[PDB]
C-alpha cells in the first residue's frame, strides 16, 4: 500500500463531497469566457481546454522547452499542439488523438500559430509508427477507479513514449497513476536512460495523482510521488477549500512566418540608447540566452528587485457589498511570478501583417485630408518649461524635480541631441494592461513638441466633429443621442482587440505627417519625437529567470508606446482615420485593399471633400473607443480594410458582420452607457450608467501610501459627491453618496482624483452643482427653471437600477437602508468630533 492509501479514501467517498474535493486549494483557469466565445464561433485567442493553461504552467519554468517537430499523442481538442504553435522556437507541430463517438474531436482555430498545427483524428497511437520529432508530448491517461487498471494503461502509455523517444528529445508525458509499483519500476528505468523526472501540475484537480514526467526537470521518483501523496491526503481534511484562479492563456492570432515576424531594428538609432544603460551596469550585466521574445528586439539584462489599498470610509458605509465579489476582489492584488511576463508575451510580443498597398493610399490620403482639416482653425505651437511646470497639479517628485535646475540642464542636454538627430535617455520602463512609464524628463520633450494637441483642445467635438475631447459624462449621453438623430443605419461601437499593439509602423508615419504642418525649431524637435521614440523604441521588461528576476532592454519600431496623454489624441486620430476608410468601404467608394484604381483613389479624394466632413459627425470618437452611425447597415460588412489595417475587431470572427444599435441608450461608450431620463417636470436628461459593482469597488480602493484619516475621507467625499452628481439616477449610489457626506466633516474640501470635466470637486452645496450642470448649463435642455429640492431629481425605474447592478429590494441592503444613520456614526465618531450636516432624507 502508498498512495493507494490515498486512492482507496478517495473512491469510498461520496458524490458531493468528491465535487467538493475536487477542486480544492487547487490553481484553476477562469473558461467561461472562452467556452462561450467559442460556441459563438470565434476561432482565434482563445484555448480549446484546460490543457493550454496547463502546459504552459510547465513551458514558462522551463520544465519542457518545446521547439523544432512537436508530435502531440492525444492531443484531443488541441490545447497543447495550439499552445505550442506560438512558442518561439517551435517548426511544426503534428497532434494526434483517436476522435470518434466517446471522445473528443479536435477544434480548428485561427489562434497564433495555428499554420504550423497538423490536427489529425481517427489514430490511435498506439498503432501508429514513430516519427523523428525534436518534443513529444502525450496526454493520455484514462483514469479508473481501480489502481491496478490504471497502472496497466499506465504502462501502456510508458511503453509507448519510449518508442518515440531519441535521447536528445524533449518530453512532456503523462503518467496517469505514477503510485504503483508496476509504474514507479518502469519510471526509474526510463528516467536513467531518458532522464527528467515526475512534475505535479498545480492545475490538475485533486481526484487525480497525474504526474508528468518532464524532461528538464530533475529528481528522485519514489520521494517525488510520495511528496504528492500526502499533499492530496492532507486535502481531504484542508479547511479553506477555495481555489485559486489564473486568467487563462491567451493564444493569439494571425499566421507565423519565419521571415516576417522578428524585429530588424536599425541600431544606428536605438544605439546610443542602449550602450547608456549597459553602462550602468556591465558588472551585472549579461545577454541572456533563453530570452522569450520573438517578435521584438532582445540586447542584454541585469539584476533588479523585483517588483492598491482599501478605503475604510467608503467600505464602512458600504457593508452589503462586503460579500459581492466583484467589489471585494478588487482590493486583491494578483502578484504571481509570472504574471506580468503572461501579459507580455500574449499581448504585447504579436506582430501585424504589413497592410496592402491599396489600404496605404486609402490611409495616407484620409490622414493628409484629417490633418488638414483639423488645423483649419488651429496652428500647432511648442509649449512652455513654465507651461509645463505649471502643471505642478499632478531626485523624487516630479515637482521636486520640476526646479531642480539641474533637471533642465538634463532635459536640456539630450533636447539638443533630438536636434542632432539622437536620444540617450528616451526609453521605455514597462509595468491584462501595460503602462509604458517614461523619465519625466523625457516625458517633456514630447509635451514640448506635440503637447499642442491636447492642450489647444485639437480633437474637441467642435473642432474635429467626432472628437468628445473635454466632454464630461454629463455631456457623451447627449452627444450619442445626438448622433442617433442622424438618418443611416444602427449605430456600431466595435472595440478593436488590443489597440495600441496594433498601431502599424504606417499608422505612425500617417500621424507624423502633422510635422508637414509644422516647420521651425519646432519641426526639428516633433520629427524626432515621432521618428527617434515613438517609431524606434526601446524598452525595460523584468523577467523571472532561475537565478532571480532580471531587467531585459528590448527594441521594437511597430505599435503605440507613448505618454498615455499624449496617445489619446494620436488614437483618436487614426482611429478617426481608420472609421472614415471603413464608412467609404461601405458605400462603396473603393472595391480592392490591393490596389487603389487612379480613378477610384479620385472618387476617394472627392467624398473626402464632399461629404467627409458629415461622414465624421456621425462619429463619437475617443481614442480607441469609437461610435459610428453610417449611412446605411453595409457598414457591418466593411471589413477588409478595417482588418488590414490591423484594427481587428474583439470578440467575433474576423469577417462577421458586426452587430448595430437600434437603440442609442444601449451603445456602450467610453465604458458607461447612458439612459434618457424624464423628470416629475417633463425635461429630459441622459445620464450616464455602468454596472454598480464596479463603481463602488472603485470608490472603496486608494491610491499610493500615507494616505492619513482626513485625506482618505476626502477621497470618499469626492467618489460620493461625483455619485450625486453623474450617477444620482441609482438609488444604491445616492444613499451612500449622502451617508458619506453626512460622515465626512462637511467643511473639509474633497482633494485628491477620481477617474481620467470634474465638477463634483467643489465645496459648493451639490444641489446648487446639479442645477448648473445639468440645467442652467446644457444645451439640450431650454427650460432652465431651477430645481430647487432632490426630492424633483429622477432614479432609474426599479428594473433598470436593478439590472444595472442595484441591491434595492435585498433585504441586506433594506437593513443597510434604515440603519444608515449607525453607519454615519461609527465613521463620525472614529473621524472625530468635526462639524457634521446630515444628507440623509427622512
Ligand atoms: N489510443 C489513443 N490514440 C490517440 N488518442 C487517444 C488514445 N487514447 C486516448 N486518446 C485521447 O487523448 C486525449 C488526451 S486528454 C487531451 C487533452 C489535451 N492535452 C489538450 O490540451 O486538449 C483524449 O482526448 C483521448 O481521446
Ligand atoms: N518562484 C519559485 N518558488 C519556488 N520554486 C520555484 C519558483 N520558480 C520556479 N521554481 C521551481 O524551479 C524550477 C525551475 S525549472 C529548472 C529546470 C532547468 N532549466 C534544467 O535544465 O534542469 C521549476 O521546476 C519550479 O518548480
Ligand atoms: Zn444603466
Amino acid at each position: 500500500t502508498l498512495g493507494e492509501k490515498w486512492k482507496n479514501r478517495l473512491n469510498a467517498l461520496g458524490k458531493s463531497e468528491f465535487q467538493i474535493y475536487k477542486k480544492s486549494g487547487i490553481q484553476e483557469v477562469d473558461r467561461t469566457l472562452a467556452k462561450e466565445g467559442i460556441k459563438r464561433g470565434e476561432t482565434d485567442h482563445h484555448a480549446v481546454s484546460r490543457g493550454s493553461a496547463k502546459l504552459r504552467w510547465f513551458v514558462e519554468r522551463n520544465l519542457v522547452t518545446p521547439e523544432g517537430k512537436v508530435v502531440d499523442l492525444g492531443c484531443g481538442r488541441g490545447g497543447w499542439s495550439y499552445y505550442c504553435g506560438g512558442l518561439k522556437n517551435v517548426k511544426e507541430v503534428k497532434g494526434l488523438t483517436k476522435g470518434g463517438p466517446g471522445h473528443e474531436e479536435p477544434i480548428p482555430m485561427s489562434t497564433y500559430g495555428w499554420n504550423l498545427v497538423r490536427l489529425q483524428s481517427g489514430v490511435d497511437v498506439f498503432f501508429t509508427p514513430p516519427e523523428k520529432c525534436d518534443t513529444l508530448l502525450c496526454d493520455i491517461g484514462e483514469s479508473s477507479p481501480n489502481p491496478t487498471v490504471e497502472a496497466g494503461r499506465t504502462l501502456r502509455v510508458l511503453n509507448l513514449v519510449e518508442n518515440w523517444l531519441n535521447n536528445n528529445t524533449q518530453f512532456c508525458i503523462k503518467v496517469l497513476n505514477p503510485y504503483m509499483p508496476s509504474v514507479i519500476e518502469k519510471m526509474e528505468a526510463l528516467q536513467r536512460k531518458y532522464g527528467g523526472a515526475l512534475v505535479r501540475n498545480p492545475l490538475s484537480r485533486n481526484s487525480t495523482h497525474e504526474m508528468y514526467w518532464v524532461s528538464n526537470a530533475s529528481g528522485n521518483i519514489v520521494s517525488s510521488v510520495n511528496m504528492i501523496s500526502r499533499m492530496l491526503i492532507n486535502r481531504f481534511t484542508m479547511r479553506h477549500k477555495k481555489a485559486t484562479y489564473e486568467p487563462d492563456v491567451d493564444l493569439g492570432s494571425g499566421t507565423r512566418n519565419i521571415g516576417i515576424e522578428s524585429e530588424t531594428p536599425n541600431l544606428d538609432i536605438i544605439g546610443k540608447r542602449i550602450e547608456k544603460i549597459k553602462q550602468e551596469h556591465e558588472t551585472s550585466w549579461h545577454y541572456d540566452q533563453d530570452h522569450p521574445y520573438k517578435t521584438w528586439a532582445y540586447h542584454g539584462s541585469y539584476e533588479t528587485k523585483q517588483t492598491s489599498m482599501v478605503n475604510g470610509v467608503v467600505r464602512l458605509l458600504t457593508k452589503p457589498w462586503d460579500i459581492i465579489p466583484m467589489v471585494t476582489q478588487m482590493a486583491m492584488t494578483d502578484t504571481t511570478p509570472f504574471g506580468q511576463q503572461r501579459v507580455f508575451k500574449e499581448k504585447v510580443d504579436t506582430r501585424t501583417q504589413e497592410p496592402k498597398e491599396g489600404t496605404k493610399k486609402l490611409m495616407k490620403i484620409t490622414a493628409e485630408w484629417l490633418w488638414k482639416e483639423l488645423g483649419k482653425k488651429k496652428t500647432p505651437r511648442m509649449c512652455t518649461r513654465e507651461e509645463f511646470t505649471r502643471k505642478v497639479r499632478s531626485w523624487k517628485s516630479a515637482r521636486e524635480a520640476v526646479e531642480d535646475s539641474g533637471f533642465w540642464e538634463l532635459v536640456d542636454k539630450e533636447r539638443n541631441l533630438h536636434l542632432e538627430g539622437k536620444c540617450e535617455t528616451c526609453v521605455y520602463n514597462m509595468m491584462s494592461r501595460a503602462i509604458w512609464y517614461m523619465w519625466l524628463g523625457a516625458r517633456f520633450l514630447e509635451f514640448e513638441a506635440l503637447g499642442f494637441l491636447n492642450e489647444d483642445h485639437w480633437f474637441s467635438r467642435e473642432n474635429s466633429l467626432s472628437g468628445v475631447e473635454g466632454e464630461g459624462l454629463h455631456k457623451l449621453g447627449y452627444i450619442l443621442r445626438d448622433v442617433s438623430k442622424k438618418e443611416g443605419g444602427a449605430m456600431y461601437a466595435d472595440d478593436t482587440a488590443g489597440w495600441d499593439t496594433r498601431i502599424t509602423l504606417e499608422d505612425l508615419k500617417n500621424e507624423e505627417m502633422v510635422t508637414n504642418h509644422m516647420e521651425g525649431e519646432h519641426k526639428k524637435l516633433a520629427e524626432a519625437i515621432f521618428k527617434l521614440t515613438y517609431q524606434n523604441k526601446v524598452v525595460r521588461v523584468q523577467r523571472p529567470t532561475p537565478r532571480g528576476t532580471v531587467m531585459d532592454i528590448i527594441s521594437r519600431r511597430d505599435q503605440r508606446g507613448s505618454g498615455q496623454v499624449v496617445t489619446y489624441g494620436l488614437n483618436t486620430f487614426t482611429n478617426m482615420e481608420a472609421q472614415l476608410i471603413r464608412q467609404m468601404e461601405g458605400e462603396g467608394v473603393f472595391k480592392s485593399i490591393q490596389h487603389l484604381t487612379v480613378t477610384e483613389e479620385i472618387a476617394v479624394k472627392n467624398w473626402l471633400v464632399r461629404v467627409g466632413r458629415e461622414r465624421l459627425s456621425r462619429m463619437a470618437i475617443s481614442g480607441d473607443d469609437c461610435v459610428v452611425k453610417p449611412l446605411d447597415d453595409r457598414f457591418a460588412s466593411a471589413l477588409t480594410a478595417l482588418n488590414d489595417m490591423g484594427k481587428v475587431r474583439k470578440d467575433i470572427q474576423q469577417w462577421e458582420p458586426s452587430r448595430g444599435w437600434n437603440d442609442w441608450t444601449q451603445v456602450p461608450f467610453c465604458s458607461h452607457h447612458f439612459h434618457e431620463l424624464i423628470m416629475k417636470d417633463g425635461r429630459v436628461l441622459v445620464v450616464p450608467c455602468r454596472n454598480q459593482d464596479e463603481l463602488i469597488g472603485r470608490a472603496r480602493i486608494s491610491q499610493g501610501a500615507g494616505w492619513s484619516l482626513r485625506e482618505t475621507a476626502c477621497l470618499g467625499k469626492s467618489y460620493a459627491q461625483m455619485w450625486s452628481l453623474m450617477y444620482f439616477h441609482r438609488r444604491d449610489l445616492r444613499l451612500a453618496a449622502n451617508a458619506i457626506c453626512s460622515a465626512v466633516p462637511s467643511h473639509w474640501v474633497p482633494t485628491s482624483r477620481t477617474t481620467w470635466t470634474h465638477e463634483w470637486m467643489t465645496t459648493e452645496d451639490m444641489l446648487t452643482v446639479w442645477n448648473r450642470v445639468w440645467i442652467q448649463e446644457n444645451p439640450w435642455m431650454e427650460d432652465k427653471t431651477p430645481v430647487e429640492s432632490w426630492e424633483e431629481i429622477p432614479y432609474l425605474g426599479k428594473r433598470e437600477d436593478q439590472w444595472c447592478g442595484s441591491l434595492i429590494g435585498l433585504t441586506s441592503r433594506a437593513t443597510w437602508a434604515k440603519n444608515i444613520q449607525t453607519a454615519i456614526n461609527q465613521v463620525r465618531s472614529l473621524i472625530g468630533n468635526e462639524e457634521y450636516t446630515d444628507y440623509m432624507p427622512s
